[PDB]
């Protein structure tokens, strides 16, 4: 049945196959009671779910009088719709609209984090405030992403420097959609699942690497007619998705606005968000948290906290996914037409990092797989950072 | 001594005179612990009181070690000031610092409404959420704009359109600052005085009537160089400010985010909005809130809530304080230069008043002077508003 998680004191979270085709439309209408509901999407998802889920929604609101609407919203790929540009955009539309969205207006994300974040973050400031949903249609925006509430956009300085914490009220993880994530995507969201597990159950860290080749090679796969990418192995990945997005929602609902524990979920994220600054839109986000990982494993030993047999584990686990281990790694140059990260513009980034108390730098330390050095952030000197950097 | 008032369960609002000289700074450091401080406030207003308190400020952080650092903003007056370009702009600076402002900033409003509510919303959103306190300059500002939380930034279709609500950590009213207020902005407050006493006490509400003249008239009275332009009405003036205040803090604390009771907050701002949206920056905030309270009241008493008598009494007393009390105003006609608020456009507008449930407009609606007809906005037909538009 649909498999439900509480967070924050309620079960906004519901993980199911096939919800947005017969689900969202009819919880949406009774659960997000509204007169004006705004899906926000791309063009790529769009063209494929939005169809459906007109009719689905249509079928639903022919029961309501005077019937509801749904406004739909539809913009540019990548990294790039993260901007004060587009959230403004999005903005400027909703209000023009006849009549203008309302405080009672409904948003519904669909896509992965780009538009997570964006359409959260509109929400958040929208009028003061609106409700909305949260519709992953990518791994890693079922596993970490739609999750926790957290949204913002980018500044030309750094990854999400602006931006707010507001709760989604629905988050619909319809596994479905992993059908037609594409390869690289998957391996992309991949990186959050091992991160989760690596900052909470070694058990589970373990389940992931006995995983790592059965589901690698469903996602590499191809797939017929009239069969499921993910045939044979359902529950296996069903456990690895739900491992996550509960963990996730453990340590959210413990301190919600970063004060301590969640800082934690951001392991591999303080060397990884000052990478991606640098090398993003090439490099995805799960693909500089994997290097990113792997030089905070290598600092958490290089300060004896954390075992050399653990940090080349994680390496080996990473790269059993097909997620880079090492900014030297072939494809990330390919990819990096030109761009390079010096020490320099690395620990200048790390500046920027959210996390540090003041100028102290502040970088998550694991003491063990599946065990952190402390419940939040530690605060770790410059030239240490600097050496683990090489 | 210093009065202090409690809201949303905390005792952070402080007024008395001469905080900013020697108290701000004193309480900055003990309360508001942190290592980076930064001042927003603009040319006027900055240039006469920072100086003074980068003393007072250094003063007290020679007591910490290593020291803390105030970082200081200084831009444009105006309305003009409250757009996504600004606050991006104070954003921009703030992460450009050297090191960067962190989540332990403690950013500080010194200005009216306009650096309350782009210095709010900039801390709201600013690495997803710093602290701040208020420091209203303004009449208007002391008694309403800087307390409640509420902040935004406006579009060109209408106010505040886009914002959040941010809890300042405290609010310093330094009636000092009053010293030195124009006669305009002063008169230009004591709309938001007359209203929040209109919505709550007949008493308040009366001896607002019988300040009229003794206050208007020390605000015109020429002041010479040793004197205080409140001699004589030291504490009247107290009163009626801390009555605002307090009954804000009530309003606020008993519903924060608008759910109910909140919108009583919002009288005379329905009509008033969609008046400003049009004579913005020509017409003051306070002064198209006359206007909106009068037309409101109009409407109240064509509904059959309101009495033909408390209607033209409150109008009197808006007149009493200078105010205007109908569009045809002469002065509004003539700084209005050109400019006319036909039905239509108000009525667009209004289409865009946040508290619109769905498309139903909703009104405050008084019922007798100190007394709303419901503990929320009323819901009114578009015919009925547009009859007392007349
Ligand atoms: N705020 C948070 O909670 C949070 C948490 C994790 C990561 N992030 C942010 O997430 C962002 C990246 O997330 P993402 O990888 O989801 O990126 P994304 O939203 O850019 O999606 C990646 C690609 O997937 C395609 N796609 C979407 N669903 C698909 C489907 N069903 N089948 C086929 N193609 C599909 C899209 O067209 C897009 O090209 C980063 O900006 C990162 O900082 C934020
Ligand atoms: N979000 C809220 O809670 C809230 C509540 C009420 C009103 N408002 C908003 O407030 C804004 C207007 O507020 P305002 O009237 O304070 O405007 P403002 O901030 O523009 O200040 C008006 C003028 O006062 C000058 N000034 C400031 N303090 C002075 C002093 N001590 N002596 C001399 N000159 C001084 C400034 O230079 C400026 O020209 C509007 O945009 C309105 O929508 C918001
Ligand atoms: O608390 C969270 O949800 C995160 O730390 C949030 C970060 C984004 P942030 O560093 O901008 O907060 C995300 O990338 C990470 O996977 C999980
Ligand atoms: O709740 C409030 O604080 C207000 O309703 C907030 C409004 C601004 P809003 O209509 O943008 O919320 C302000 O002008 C009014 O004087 C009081
Ligand atoms: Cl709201
Ligand atoms: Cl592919
Ligand atoms: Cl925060
Ligand atoms: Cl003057
Ligand atoms: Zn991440
Ligand atoms: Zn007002």
């Amino acid at each position: 049945n649909p498999t439900k998680i509480s967070i924050l004191g309620r079960e906004s979270i519901i993980a199911d196959f096939g919800l947005w085709r017969n689900y969202v439309a009819k919880d949406l209408i009774s659960d997000c009671s509204s007169t004006t509901y705004v899906l926000v999407t791309d063009t790529n998802i769009g063209s494929i779910y939005t169809p459906s889920f007109e009719e689905a929604f249509r079928k639903r609101a022919a029961e309501i009088t005077p019937s509801p609407r749904l406004l739909i919203y539809n913009r540019p790929p990548g990294e790039v719709s993260k901007s004060r540009q587009t959230k403004a955009d999005i903005e400027d539309w909703m209000l023009s609209q006849n009549p203008p969205c309302g405080r009672d207006t409904v948003v519904i994300a669909l896509g992965g984090g780009v538009i997570g974040d964006l359409t959260g973050f509109v929400a958040s400031t929208y009028m003061r405030g609106v409700r909305y949903v949260q519709v992953p249609t990518t791994l890693l925006a079922m596993v970490d992403s739609s999750i926790g509430g957290k949204t913002a956009i980018d500044t030309p300085l750094g990854k999400n420097l602006i931006g707010a914490i507001w709760q989604p009220t629905k988050i619909y993880i319809d596994l479905e959609f992993l059908e037609t994530l594409p390869v690289r995507e998957f391996i992309n969201g991949m990186a959050e699942v091992i991160k989760t597990a690596a900052i909470s159950s070694e058990e589970e860290f373990t389940a992931l690497e006995e995983n790592a080749e059965t589901i690698l090679k469903a996602v590499r796969r191809e797939v017929t007619p009239g069969e499921h990418r993910f045939e044979g192995t359902e529950e296996i990945l069903k456990a690895r998705i739900l491992a996550s997005a509960r963990h996730k929602a453990y340590v959210v609902s413990a301190d919600e606005r970063e004060g301590g524990l969640r800082n934690l979920l951001n392991w591999g994220h303080s060397i990884g968000h000052a990478i991606e600054a640098i090398l993003t839109p090439q490099i995805l986000h799960g693909e500089c948290v994997a290097i990113g990982m792997v030089k905070e494993a290598e600092l958490a030993r290089h300060l004896g906290i954390l075992k050399g047999v653990a940090v080349s584990r994680i390496v080996k686990c990473l790269a059993a996914y097909g997620l880079p281990t090492s900014l030297k790694d072939a494809r990330i140059r390919k990819l990096t037409a030109g761009k390079h990260c010096s020490v320099d513009q690395l620990m200048f980034n790390m500046a920027l990092d959210k996390k540090n108390d003041g100028p102290k730098k502040k970088i998550v330390l694991l003491s063990a797989i599946g065990t952190p050095y402390e419940t939040r952030a530690s605060v770790v000197a410059n030239e240490d950072i600097r050496v683990v950097l090489a």
